[PDB]
């Protein structure tokens, strides 16, 4: 249905032609600074439309009760709005960084080979500000960014559309997140990503491409130190390495800016998943 | 944790070195024929080890209470065991057919282009019996099956391992299955598949490869009638077309038969997902 | 947290001093007539304050998507609002009748002995309209109603308050509702009732008072046909007899109209529980 | 269904005439000492029948994986077994004490008035060992215990049965447990207690009897310091005062030792609820 999460929960609402769209976020801890200004930046980024908090805060801080947010005039705004709260909760209680970006438009692919030190260096350093500095295409590889824009213009000229891939990295994630055997972190992430409109998949770490590479190269300490081929999970829980994953989107009514526009949704869904996982993990760290 | 499902539920248990492994299946309807013989075939297929029902049946039929199954001496047997029940429930109350098979070992790829009429014809006709007739490699494409076996033998010679992709088709699925906006059928499937040990991904329909193909070709009525490019879902619910999806597996302790051995787990997880979805859909078909 | 239900779900929001209060109702079937006028009657009854539907309907009918409702300026309105939807869903798909009423204020008790044919006759015939015809006290027993009003006035004179008991009957409930062993119908009802502010308990059927009566009298076919002593449940599922139960409320800031004002909340919570149970039961009636 | 709990979870199985009965307990923290000897005492107490741990431990300690327990030859053993784990988890991580006892058999009532200093003193001091020292009747009030035994013998002579009330106290509970607005601690407890076979109710603190007492006496600081009239909850969360509640049981096949035999089930259900609540509360204490 339209509730997501176990302890950090969002319930959404809203169709195209209705009075409002929004969500209710439940399980946010009391005492955290939160106003509309913490939420608008990511909502503005949905174009490479306002938001008022109805409840759950007082004098700029959260009460620990349900936080309803509404925007006047299905729709993914509630996801992005709720993810902005998750993101702040994670920034404070961890310095987690979540950055998504375009790695494919149509036939044009950024190299994102998990064994490639340059790709790894990009995962280590990329930031939202850098992603946005590229223009609306939001691909931080200048050897292909302009070819992607041209692909988009080829299809726009033909009154056609084409899909792409969004890749996301998460840094500074604590160890132990995820809940085997069925709610392993990668499974919670996949569930999240496949729910996004026009998503057709999910892969983590070495993914589909690493099927071509022998196990020895995935695991050996040198290949020149070993890369992050797991995408930050072992046995279904975070190992403190970077999480990275990719999601393909379909274009089709035509787009064809589906892919760059999907960055904040991917980021939001990631934050919701990681905020839930962090709460669940603190439940049993105590115990 | 180790419970999967909402209305058709399985809770599993078991490590490598413990007294037994098993599961409890909850939400099976009363009155269905079920004995150990309905469960053994798929468990035997885990090699290209017994099982006794502890509860939930009487005189060969289900009571509607929890069905505990145990096998003396984490482990995925409980998944396969519970999936055999799901599969029978779906066969009776639908004629659903679920068939998984190998489409990649290492560098060797079966063509599985969603726009290719031959691939579509294979999705329409493939059966378990045909999959198993190929040998342990379980790839029903003789142009590549023997090259896959040779890839496996190359890596076995090197005391190495290598991964692969399992592709799964579901036929005769009723319309309306899946629960938007967050428990869309493809999201329930992805969650299921990413929980399988050594899984690194999930894609449905046109997937990652269809990112290279314009929207016009995905959607036009002719390309020669339109193929199943969605993989059987629209707006997150089944449309009565074939469901098909693929999952990549890592090899690494080395294998390298991880991929063909994963077929029954993929089938089992698929059946659990579809049995749950079918129950949830009947809840509101009534209403 | 602030979500209630499994398949018929409500998530609520709202504190005393916030911009609005409301809820999101998820799992309502498509095609049912619903506008604000179906919701106002029960909300008006919270005094022995408006409501606008934000989403989930079109041209007076439900879409099957989340129905957000909001009232400008914790709070129990969202419960009552969502329960009005549940109630309509149950009236249509069953002719279920839910009627709550006051049976105790302070020291003044209406006789509600399960073995008493008059009490049983009242359970069989009582209606909301009859309950409200009594005045704000909402106790349909004139031998005690006026003594209850006088009790209230005694305590109001003393700038004090006092509690009471609300009793609720449900008629025409289909058989098979409830989900043993842990979500038995009486357990779902108890969970619901103990969540209401100022509730201190829950009892069904013969309850606390029937502890004094031997088993033979509970079960014998004559005592003059056997009464409904179970309160409509056997083995945790509805048996098609009347459901009846009682809830005590505390008075304390003072009231002392807590008890009569709680009638619509009790009715609403009952409807939410029974609408969920009915959906879950149809899930496996099919199967 | 037959799963109970959110983070501390038990799934049970077993009918009268099946191969075994048992449960799977999920969410127990790793590193805790646990063997069969921690579980047998409470199971023996089910008579005023063995148990083997199948999984989840190694070298006498918990692994953090699912703990399956089985007893060869519905049934409530799995509840009691799982509750023994919950109880140990709570004893270690809190010094919580849970003590249940008989307060009514048939017409014979122990005084349990919340305003009565003697009742309060008993809640403060009662222990299991003291409860069991009374004989199988398990009522620690000698002014009525022998009258209760005689009531039981009156009905046993008549080949009849009669019910009773079990009262339970919890001491040293940390503050903040429970999850408003719908999973308030008293609602989680009520849900738990109404699921026990033959349970017909639940009341906490002043309960049904305190409906007769004005609000001033419930709340005033002196009445001689104020008693615990809330039963240890305010706004649906624990306030660090003693929790106490009572549950009525029906006798009917006849018993009539249903009531004293129900003590360990009540204790077990209490422990499961409080272990879950404690985990959920630690989730957001962190945050």
């Amino acid at each position: 249905m339209s509730t997501f999460g176990k302890l950090f929960r969002v319930t959404t609402y809203g169709e195209s032609h209705c009075k409002s769209v929004g969500c209710i976020v439940d399980g946010v801890p009391p005492g955290m600074s939160l106003t509309e200004a913490d939420i608008q930046p990511q909502l503005t980024r949905r174009r490479p439309d306002r938001v008022e908090i109805q409840s759950g805060t007082e004098f700029g801080k959260t009460l620990g009760t349900p936080i309803a947010m509404m925007i006047k005039n299905r729709e993914t705004i509630g996801r992005v709005a709720s993810g902005a709260i998750a993101e702040k909760f994670l920034a404070q209680n961890s310095n987690v960084e979540i950055v998504a970006f375009v790695t494919q438009i149509g036939e044009i692919k950024m190299n994102r080979d998990s064994f490639d030190p340059e790709f790894q260096h990009l995962l280590n350093t990329i930031t939202r500000e850098k992603v946005d500095s590229m223009g609306p295409i939001r691909c931080p590889d200048a050897s292909v960014a302009g070819l992607m824009v041209k692909e988009i213009e080829k299809y726009r000229g033909n009154k056609d559309s084409i899909g792409g891939v969004v890749t996301c990295v998460v840094r500074n994630l604590p160890t132990g997140l995820g809940e085997p055997c069925f709610d392993k972190l990668e499974a919670m992430l996949a569930h999240a990503m496949l729910s996004i409109p026009a998503s057709k998949g999910f892969e983590i770490g070495s993914g589909f491409q690493g099927v071509s590479v022998p196990g020895s190269k995935h695991n050996d300490p040198f290949y020149r130190t070993k890369t992050n081929n797991s995408g930050g999970v072992q046995g279904g829980i975070s190992n403190g390495e970077n999480i990275y994953f990719s999601v393909p989107f379909k274009s089709v009514r035509h787009d064809p800016a589906v892919t760059p526009r999907a960055i904040p949704i991917v980021e939001a869904m990631t934050a919701l998943v990681l905020a839930d996982a962090l709460l669940i993990q603190k439940a049993r760290d105590f115990s």
